[PDB]
């Protein structure tokens, strides 16, 4: 359905007039956004990515110097200072460029992959502004490899490797699609050829069936758009995989090869998965219809008194939860039946829902029953925390709990 | 001794002319900045704070309801857009502000903490910029508290406390001034007396020295500052507690009780993660301490035949996960790799020898070139986690 009203009726996140194109993100809205994050910087730790952080805004001389001045201008937010003009960031490379040049390199550090969670700007007209889908602000999940020739076919099948490990945590399935030169391209048609040949040869090797996206490509290089099949039956472009042979030349990046030869130009891929933290927050917001799967879920744990006399102890168990990071709700409303409140907890989609009578007060237990209506019975605290860590830690879908 | 120096050296951040005022962290700085980050976080789930994500642009006329287009222009990057003027946060405050109006507030949910580690800009002088001291783009461990009069009491309390935790957790102490309203401020003189008796009240229920400090209050509150003093005795401006009446009037916030004003407490502990990054560069001298190291491990084969075999004791700690290295250079004597690691400011360098290799072990050297002995992975895996965990410095 739609993103906008499910996240506004879930308090995820809603817009404001006062900043159009960007999003308020409530803290169960938050939870979703840094979960996500955390899922990413996961795999990063076992592929060898590495985390930076950079400026916001830069001086126009680096856009001039990557030709986004020349080729990108129309979509940047530009301002004085000190009678020099500056801009918001829209892409991450170039600040990743000047950190790559910023010492000399080794051969031996190849392939260096950057990573960036920073945030960008594009100036989208007012009218075309929608959600969480067409933005002004975003963080992609993005990263840009610094690799030798001779690693460009690994790594660009690293790419596709992580890309659908990453899918399959969702459950996703994808198509691929290659990107060609644009009008409105940097340096030299005979290099851009190569590139093109390269993205071809990666694409055949790899198992999957891919179409031409004639034209499509970055100012700076062909790319591997990947568009993502959500379990409803759309599809979502995300993904990209971008050969950049111009950058390097652009910035003059040079680095020490084996000895002796002489100074090589590093290749650089940019890709990322998600593609914008905003955009996959509104694709899996739809995809699951608020169902959230328990590592993503804000609501992760609803707990439930049998009576007045049992509020106490259960404020303990939800303090409980809550320490051990999990997303924990109460619900002393006397007002209405056991049997009403875990109704209500499960159509606003908690996870599991948690009773505590007399009997598990006295026995530091609860009682455990499932959003879609299991009942799983009695079981310690400790316990109960323990096997929802691994669920959470695992990135399930939890009707696993035994 | 300068963070600068030590960043350049440690390969943590460097500064750039194309971008005056805001840092380029590499990736061991990186490290840095989001364990800091981290550690807040797991404070602010024991304290009841939760985090949100604003935007970074907002239009002018929210800087005019907020006051800070009166009082803080010069200060804040403005832009056109569409013939609208707009401009990048300085502060978080007007966002939450919306966020709390988003939807009628009940006093149930109230005390409301809303921490924020979002980007802000302030316009400094180029001439006046330094490193990660007096900068232009920055995070705050920000948050505001929206509470009841009657709740003012212990949430200031809780502040405090909080304060005393992280800054225990560093080793420093700390002072307390209370910053009285500036010239070109916002609402009743009134009101403003009755939010200075309340801090002054607050700052001696904490039984503790307090300095006045005319005038230095923000537009919208009187403050309680604080330094800290590092190990080498400087004292540094990091925290606040700033007491806010007139935003709730200027934002036409209210809660059902009938419908009454809530009060902000404006809060930061660390400061700017920035900041405190150059405190504690030079703070330590660039000997971090494990938990905050980027530099935990290095692994060294004592020759060629134990390559592998350090190789899978790396991944080890790397899985565990430390931030663990790996020296294999065969052109250097044993000695000189751990000559190197130690002045590269690794907390502990793993010896493996082929004793440890047979045996499963490793042979651990400290920093400062004592010897641990040999110790299976996984009970040094273990004492290594204790360390990180509990935040340990230097006992
Ligand atoms: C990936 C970054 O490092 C790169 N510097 C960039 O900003 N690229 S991009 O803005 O053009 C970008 C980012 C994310 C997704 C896409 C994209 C664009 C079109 C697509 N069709 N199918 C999948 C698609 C993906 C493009
Ligand atoms: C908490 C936010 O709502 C507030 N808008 C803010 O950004 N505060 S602030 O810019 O004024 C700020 C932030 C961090 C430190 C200080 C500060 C300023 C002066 C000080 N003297 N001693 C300790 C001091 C601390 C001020």
């Amino acid at each position: 359905r739609d993103h906008r009203k499910i996240g506004r009726d879930q308090e995820l996140y809603f817009f404001h007039e006062l900043s159009p194109g960007s999003c308020f993100f409530l803290p169960k809205g938050a939870y979703i956004y840094n979960a996500l994050i955390e899922f990413i910087r996961s795999e990063y730790r076992k592929r060898g990515f590495q985390e930076v952080v950079t400026p916001n805004i830069f001086n126009s001389r680096l856009w001039m110097t990557s030709g986004h001045w020349q080729h990108y201008s129309e979509n940047m937010f530009s301002f004085e200072v000190e009678k020099e003009l500056f801009a918001l960031k829209p892409m991450n490379c170039p600040g990743h460029c000047l950190m790559f040049d910023h010492r000399p390199r080794s051969w031996r550090e190849l392939p260096l992959r950057l990573a960036d969670f920073g945030v960008l700007h594009r100036n989208e007209l007012s009218g075309a502004l929608t959600g969480l889908t067409r933005v002004r602000r975003f963080q992609q999940d993005d990263a840009h490899i610094f690799c030798a020739m001779e690693q460009i076919e690994d790594e660009i099948k690293g790419c596709l490797d992580f890309l659908r490990t990453v899918y399959s945590v969702f459950g996703f399935s994808f198509k691929l699609n290659l990107s060609t030169r644009p009008e409105k391209f940097l340096g030299d048609i005979e290099v851009w050829d190569q590139a093109e040949k390269q993205l071809e040869n990666s694409l055949n090797e790899f198992g999957e069936k891919w179409e031409l996206n004639s034209g499509d490509g970055a100012f700076y290089g062909p790319k591997i758009d990947i568009q993502i099949k959500d379990a409803i039956g759309r599809y979502h472009q995300c993904a990209t995989i971008q050969l950049d042979f111009q950058l390097p030349i652009r910035f003059n990046l040079t680095y020490v090869s084996h000895d002796g030869d002489d100074k090589k130009r590093p290749v650089i891929v940019h890709r990322a998965i998600l593609g914008s933290v905003e955009r996959m927050i509104a694709i899996l917001t739809e995809n699951y219809g608020g169902k959230w799967p328990f590592w993503l879920s804000p609501r992760q744990v609803m707990v439930v008194p049998v009576g007045p006399t049992c509020d106490e102890y259960a404020q303990k168990v939800r303090q409980q939860f809550h320490d051990a990071k999990f997303m924990a709700d109460i619900d002393l409303d006397p007002g209405c039946t056991l049997n009403k409140k875990i109704r209500n907890a499960q159509l606003a989609q908690y996870n599991f829902i948690l009773v505590v009578g007399e009997k598990e007060k006295i026995s530091g237990t609860v009682n455990i029953r499932t959003r879609d209506n299991k009942v799983h019975g009695e079981r310690t605290i400790s316990e109960t925390i323990e096997r929802l860590q691994q669920l959470k830690e695992f990135r399930s879908k939890q009707a696993e709990e035994e």
